DNA sequence: TGCAAAAAACGCATATTCTCTATGCAAAAAACGCATTAATACGAGAATTTTGTAGCTACTTATACAAAATTCAGGAAAATTTTTCTGTATAATGGGAGCTGTCACGGATGCA
């Protein structure tokens, strides 16, 4: 539920990363791969929401995708 | 402007005579013969002698085992670059972008 609940601000990552040469949706479903990768290692008794930590994953999970994703030649990040 | 007609030239009488056609002289070529000498070739002698044939001998090579002294193909470390994975903590709370001037056809639904 909290997962499904924290599925609004995600649009921020979508907008910031439009589609990253892919698809708005795929740039949010891959962001969903985040969310879960928050909860778990979201950190309770922390002192504030994953609003500064959930994103964190989010944007580190998209990116990784995005560019893993999408040019039909994988690229090394280097 | 018709000729009859005269003198000198221009045509029928020979000397001259002089290119001229005509034979004996003579001088040196030539070529023929007496011929002489030398040289081009035949006769004999034995001397070199190369080629042709045999056996011995030295060089050259046919061959049979193989790990020479050297090449190479993997195998397994590094070495450094690169790749994939994981992680970094305030708040942030519904998405733009053309379709609106085509003509005609064939179903297929909706709407009383």
């Amino acid at each position: 539920k909290m997962v499904q609940s924290n599925l609004r601000l995600v649009v921020s990552i979508a907008k910031k990363y439009m589609n990253r040469g892919l698809s708005f949706q795929d740039l949010i479903q891959e962001g969903s791969l985040g969310l879960i990768r928050a909860a778990e290692k979201f950190d309770h008794e922390k002192g504030y929401k994953f609003s500064t930590y959930a994103t964190w994953w989010i944007r580190q999970a998209i990116t990784r995708a995005i560019a893993d994703q999408s040019r039909t030649i994988r690229l090394p990040v280097h």
